[PDB]
């Protein structure tokens, strides 16, 4: 039996070429927890967590470190390890930061398991590597920069981009989208993301005007937990409502899809519960007829999407590029999984120093 | 006018006379974060958080300490402060540890506001103080200890006790309930709590047997988030299914009640979102026709129940008694709100020093 | 314990600069009951009731006076006082005139409680004063006067107006709206109100033509109690259906929202049950995802809306201006809560004389 | 042709032989408004309203007196008069005291119309007079008085009685029902009435125990407006749940029956909207398969039941007996409509003088 | 007690100025059963039945004659007489021809009862006579005659007409409607009737094209009993679906409205169960929010509609003009009820001879 022998985490706050502006606030740098999971077979599993705000960063690192003792000497069997953690956090609430930390462990464990068998994760999941179409993910950038980032993305061979909207006025949402559209042409996806900023009637009004414009999908139009409200917005639309980045575990995804919140889903490898939760999520999207994309975590999402029966898009937003070797590449807009064991995440150890919190 | 001028937290791990054994693990000490919210009016708001396990304790403290930057210099206006926190944690997930941190702030802010106005909290909410019936809350204690603790509670004048069940065999659940019944008589409540330990069919089978015995309610028979499963259990019962201690915010309560998960509710003053979330929860319980009890936090729950239109039971489990002056008392099994501004929490400073971690 | 020591009411019939014409009849003057609630702390709570027609005015005053004996010597604890009244009127029917009278007591009691603590009501509710956007509320005025009132409102810095429609012909509804629109421009809200005058098919026909025109919302298209019928109208519309002024208590609001009658709500501080009912109402709108405005009662609604999580608009219709000091002001179209304790309602005692019935 | 030419009201407070005790308060006298509707045909229509408590008595009289201006000089056409009243009270809320006032007018107008045609009311409605089975309606009387009143009713030839329950302990509800049962035998109805006193779970628990005893129905187990709660109670019962005395208009009946609140109905001739509302209620009860009884107003209810397709029981509780000639009689427990034009109400003028307030 | 003393029927087949062409066949003459109901007060009640096809005419007359013995010596109390007939035909099936015959009896009985009290039926129902708007009902007439009948109807002051459609091709439906429209102008109702001729998809296609044209309603688009199918068609339309002429009894109407088959209703005085069934029907349309028109039977429908809370249109199609005195008149397109007792139906006895079958 291969055993887990140790856990080490490191908190960084890493710079973004382009700060992520949203209609509810800006993420100017990336607060990350980098996770190393040591094993008795001598390999080291790697993953990372995104804490969104520096306010949650130290708390997340502390929680993982305190969780070290419950995983050390457990078998490196991510599925059994997830059940053990779901039980240990039964009382406290297996959600939120605690679930995110459990996901970080899970992703490092599956990386480790791929390394034990010297096989890329995608193959360990029983699937073939294949290129996965990717959209370049931008932010609430203003007409000028939004249009430039779009052109550049199109120059690099991306077939779609996402821009984050929710400007003070609807006309401003539309001017950004029209300006991207003039510059990329009609054969190009423009996904838009409201980041939860509208109430249901505002969302219906804005969304029907954006749909007239031709957008590829409308993402998180209202409060993320409000699945009934998403359903109400979706009911007034032909264009699909998109959500899922905020589902904490496949049980949240199940509740949203059960009441018809959306016609597309994009779980987040961390929030959905890592590789173990992702695989469950994929089973749900398939039965519910829901094309499934990724949210962040582009390195592991390239593997995961290749094992996903309704795989739709990979989101390109390179949060961890400063501290992770660029072994994932893009050819003609598609993510290409590297020929490395597990996930293909290699730390740029020389760089992690600049960013330690 | 009145501003928040400081936040101070203290992590303590308090050994309990009677460890809280449950079917899914034992809580042998109470890991609490003690909160002091200093104000420009000079009075200081007090509250505390329960972290369930030491594993989450330092993470939760660190979390609050980092949240201080968001609240210091803000007006002492619990409702506007809560709206601000929901917005600040919009992206990261306003749930779990983060929502619990926010609730501790809220509870200490309302304590401070009651202090500003030199009025007990119940009166600031527009209600009168009045004795609230309380059950003495025990645990997965074995036949012998459970009967003994039940006898003791009956002598103290409690008219109900709660025991935690989910022993390996149904015959054992039933033996504990029988032995308590023989000890306390037919005119006496025996609540039971499975702490999420059964799947739906075992819950239906055990619950129907318990209902033949005569129990007052059946609490969390299955996984706390599985509202549809609770409904399925409730559908096969005359006895009421009880839940809610695990609802993170009133929006989770709204989901559970919308599909008929339970016929009783017991929000946890911390998980529900503090005073602000509790008052919202009570509006919901009133409209859905749900008698609403409390879970832990007996000091603030006595106030809050008095303001609760469908107020049912106060749970008495004295987690903070080692560190808080016993200003809340019990006459004839009823909680008696002390005549003290805000919540009536006064730290036992000499005691706190022994439990700091 | 602060106690209620007396109740005094005065019925007035006060002149309106602009009579309120609706498609179901005209309210040419304001029949009001002015309420003074005396306390043992020496302060006096103030509120008023709107009786709609002089036909109900004396009956409403008489009922309050007869209710004096059941509230005198009760604690000034509006929430406990509301429960006592709900119980005392259990048998007779806690709705209609009786519920309106109970609301009048409630609003005077919360005014009194704010005065006891020398704090504006909004702060007593735990929220911060903030300016609240307001629309100027006009009536079934005819193309000429409708357009003038609109211009004037826009001149005073209002960002929207409401006009009451339901003229004998659809073309007349549209000519009024088009004429307001030409004169205010496209960046301006035009709310329309049918005052219950249409049956469901007529409402669907008229409403779809108004929606083509661009209106901000369509208010009470059909019989107020007919929530199923509202839902049927709402189902055929993208523009939101608005209602709520006629909900007697939050239990009526709950029934309407449960079956999807509307996408916006506007409780009436009096009919919803005063401050106590309003706060419950706000909890419902929030969980149901419903932007919540006020109906009349502009003085107390400015406070209430500042404590309302989905606060949407304040309705400006100054029914009581003749007998109430203008301490509420409007800056750039927003209501500004005055810096006075409780509600900030001060009687113009010199003027009440002219209007006594 | 025939016009209304006057309205006269008289408020009386009539002491009752047996005060109507209920679990939520005692009605020790009957506060009634006696109505005389003078016509151009010279006959005068009679009806009365029950105000429940003296607190509402003067307000209700004043209300009618002010409503006189709307009806005097209108044709005596109860149906068109009702439509006019609904429109006049469109804005103010056509419910509660206002709807009760309107119903008194309606009942006196139909009495007058029967007088114009010199025909008993039942015949004007197109039905034959026929004996209607009646239960003798008692109250929250204690074991001893309840048994005694049950024996008396059985000797008078009643085949059923109703008792009001909701004593502090279930054991007490059950003792009263047992003692009545022993007195009257197994071939005899015992209806029971909780007068809104239980929450849903206590209602389910008490109702299941009562159903083991053998009772004829369970009336208003919970808050009268909580139709969803009644359904939840009914869902756990074989015995039928009975309600309706509190429905204000047939539209409230329609809501309750639409969601399955009850398996029996008992509209109140006043609250339902008089004869006009009652005939609408009977159309609904017939379509929803609901046996329909009456509540109070035995004089007019005998006529109305005879015209009611699913007619069940007449409630006999003689509130107006002190002031109305006993022209309605009881043979073998059946109400016998007197052969008198309209309702057959004749004032006892010498008696009325003693009770005027 | 007034008693029924005899029943006499006469079958006629009467000529139509304009044969009624429908998409499922032609009714070129009117097969009618004329009913005389003799009473012991010396008056004679009159009604008639429409048998649709001569194939059913003798069978209908025979059935009534055979029913004579069960009504002779019964009281003239139409409501009690209807219940007796519902019971007598319990086993055989109280629907179809038997229900139509029972309705014929009912309508003659209410005519008789109006005559006993020397009062027009409308007043006996407690309502005021008022003019009722009427549309002139034409048939599947071809572009040329359809347009002429429209002009003539408009010349006589009708504000709307109905034409029967379902031509072999959609373009033909549209050419007829466009041609009527050019000739009447935009301020004029054009109702269209498919007479059950389309399947659900054809109905959705045709109906959406007619709705583009502006029609007032689309009547019986598919198989009359197929309420689910009507609902499916209605779901794809803004214009209202109309039906009801074929509902046999208010219990059929109740089933159709319960599942949302239509947004307008038009019961047929005969099929709905005569005056007794109509009054029940009106109670349903009111609660369900459904504007209610008549189908045929214009003489009694003028009275009935005046007592109908959601009265919408009277259908003018004078089937019985050849054998009934023209006491009903039309002023400015409205039906005017004549000042005669009961229904105002007087036989042209000199003419009945020409048409006896
Ligand atoms: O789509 N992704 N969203 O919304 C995001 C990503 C990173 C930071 C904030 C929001
Ligand atoms: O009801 N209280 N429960 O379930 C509890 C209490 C303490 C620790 C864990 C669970
Ligand atoms: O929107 N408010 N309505 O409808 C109103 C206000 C005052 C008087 C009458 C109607
Ligand atoms: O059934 N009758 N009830 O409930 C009643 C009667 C009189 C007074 C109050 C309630
Ligand atoms: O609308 N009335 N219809 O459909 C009708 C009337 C008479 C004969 C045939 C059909
Ligand atoms: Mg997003
Ligand atoms: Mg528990
Ligand atoms: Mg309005
Ligand atoms: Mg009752
Ligand atoms: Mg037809």
């Amino acid at each position: 039996e291969v055993l887990i022998t140790g856990l080490r985490t490191r908190a960084v706050n890493v710079p973004l070429a382009y700060p992520v502006h949203t209609a509810v606030g800006t993420v100017g740098t990336a607060p990350l927890v980098l996770i190393d999971l040591a094993t008795s077979a001598g390999v080291v599993g790697h993953s990372y967590l995104f804490a969104y705000t520096p306010v949650a960063l130290k708390s997340l690192k502390q929680l993982l470190d305190d969780m070290a003792a419950m995983i050390v000497n457990e078998p490196l069997a991510p599925v059994s390890l997830e059940a053990m953690l779901a039980k240990r956090f039964c009382l406290a609430g297996y959600t939120g930061l605690i679930r995110m930390a459990a996901a970080g462990i899970d992703m490092a464990a599956w990386d480790a398991l791929g390394k034990v068998h010297e096989t890329p994760l995608v193959k360990l999941l029983g699937a073939n590597a294949r290129p996965v179409q990717a959209y370049d993910s931008h932010s609430l950038d203003g007409v000028k920069l939004a249009t430039e980032r779009a052109v550049t993305a199109a120059e690099l061979g991306f077939r779609a981009v996402k821009t984050k909207i929710g400007y003070p006025a609807l006309d401003q949402d539309l001017a950004v989208v029209r300006s991207i559209r003039q510059a990329v042409g009609d054969d190009f996806g423009i996904m838009v993301d409201y980041n939860q900023s509208l109430d249901v009637p505002a969302a219906i009004k804005r969304s029907q005007a954006l749909q007239q414009e031709g957008v590829t999908w409308i993402e998180e139009p209202t409060l993320q937990h409000d699945y009934e409200g998403h359903q109400r917005i979706q009911s007034k639309l032909n264009v699909p409502v998109q959500m899922g980045e905020n589902w904490l575990g496949p049980e949240e995804m199940f509740k949203a899809l059960s009441i018809g919140a959306c016609r597309l889903a994009m779980p987040d490898a961390m929030k959905i519960g890592g590789v173990t939760g992702w695989i469950r999520a994929s089973a749900l999207a398939q039965q519910f007829g829901i094309p499934m994309s990724s949210h962040l975590f582009q390195e592991i999402s390239a593997h995961l999407l290749a094992a996903t029966p309704t795989a739709h898009w990979l989101e390109r937003l390179d949060l961890a590029g400063s501290v992770i070797e660029p072994t994932l590449t893009f050819e003609g807009g598609n993510a290409v999984i590297p020929d490395l064991p597990g996930v293909g995440i290699i730390w740029r150890e020389k760089e992690i120093g600049k960013y330690l919190v």
